[PDB]
């Protein structure tokens, strides 16, 4: 297929997109079977299973191309913040935009903008945070002032790229939806700078002291203030979902991370930064700074969203609860959420 799939496994791949609607997607499954093209072949699932496609006259050549064209610029050498997360995210999005609570609520244009934003709120994303740069005085960070310089990044590349040949998305959008959608979307994937987590926690602890919903139990929201709240309040959810998918799943992504933080070590020890070592693979506890990461992020974040969708989120916050217990049981330099903990200063 013009997707990467042969022939061989094209049966693999329509039984594995049968949970396209699902929290227990694996989306691994689905770069398996797609080449190491799992957020083009997720997010045209995704836009075939809404009629996306039709809805704002997006030709699918249009969007493989500008798929295709973004997923390239993602870096595959990046041991999580690769394609196969925006994959993941995207189709986090996809689940959490159709849960009951959130049953019609949202126009076509919203769910155009929230799972878009999913899919480039990390393109071309080197591996290290927003400080590394900072400290490094990286391009990105003058250019951005040290302000959510990777999150401000991944937007512009996002929107760049639409203007690559046959690549314009948005193109049948009027110029009102163009620039609902554009606000919309920088607005969630600003969201998903984790310094901004507990004021992000704050307002949506607001908004559910507060809800409301109709005779069909769908919340109500009546000014673009609550909509975009709740949108942005998603998107950072699907982006803090690993912990919320099955332990199988769960551990990959730990494992992913945790490569990925190593791996920005080193760089720190090679470039000879700022004397604060963090810890190393044979130092660090790594189960100890989930749970840790668990009760001071995952949780509190996925009991409020919970609460704004109660109870449609309940299987979801139980095996947050069985995963966490998990690596609880598993519990034997600057370490992993000390250095977390500290750069959000
Ligand atoms: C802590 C440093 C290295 C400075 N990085 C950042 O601030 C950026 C950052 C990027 C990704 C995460 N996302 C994740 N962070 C952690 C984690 C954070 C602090 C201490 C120990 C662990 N675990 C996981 C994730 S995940 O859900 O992505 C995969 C499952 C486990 C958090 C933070
Ligand atoms: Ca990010
Ligand atoms: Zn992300």
């Amino acid at each position: 297929s013009r997707f990467g799939v042969n022939t061989e496994n094209e049966d693999h791949l329509a039984k594995e997109l049968e949970d396209l609607n699902k929290w227990g997607l694996n989306i691994f499954n689905v770069a398996g079977y797609s080449h190491n093209r799992p957020l083009t072949c997720i997010m045209y699932a995704i836009f075939q299973e809404r009629d996306l496609l039709k809805t704002f006259r997006i030709s699918s050549d249009t969007f493989i191309t500008y798929m295709m064209t973004l997923e390239d610029h993602y870096h595959s050498d990046v041991a999580y913040h690769n394609s196969l997360h925006a994959a993941d995210v995207a189709q986090s999005t996809h689940v959490l935009l159709s849960t009951p609570a959130l049953d019609a609520v949202f126009t076509d244009l919203e769910i155009l903008a929230a799972i878009f934003a999913a899919a480039i709120h990390d393109v071309d994303h080197p591996g290290v945070s927003n400080q590394f740069l900072i400290n490094t005085n990286s391009e990105l960070a003058l250019m951005y002032n040290d302000e959510s310089v990777l999150e401000n990044h991944h937007l512009a590349v996002g929107f760049k790229l639409l203007q690559e040949e046959h690549c314009d998305i948005f193109m049948n959008l009027t110029k009102k939806q163009r620039q609902t959608l554009r606000k919309m979307v920088i607005d969630m994937v600003l969201a998903t700078d984790m310094s901004k987590h507990m004021s992000l926690l704050a307002d949506l602890k607001t908004m559910v002291e507060t809800k409301k919903v109709t005779s069909s139990g769908v919340l109500l929201l009546d000014n673009y203030t609550d909509r975009i709240q709740v949108l942005r309040n998603m998107v950072h959810c699907a982006d803090l979902s690993n912990p919320t998918k099955s332990l199988e799943l769960y551990r990959q992504w730990t494992d992913r991370i945790m490569e990925e933080f190593f791996q920005q070590g080193d760089k720190e020890r090679e470039r000879g930064m700022e004397i604060s070592p963090m810890c190393d693979k044979h130092t660090a506890s790594v189960e100890k700074s989930q749970v840790g990461f668990i009760d001071y992020i995952v949780h509190p974040l996925w009991e409020t969203w919970a609460d704004l969708v109660q109870p449609d989120a309940q299987d979801i916050l139980d095996t947050l609860e069985d995963n966490r217990n998990w690596y609880q049981s598993m519990i034997p330099c600057q370490g992993l959420m000390e250095k977390f903990q500290f750069e959000l200063t």
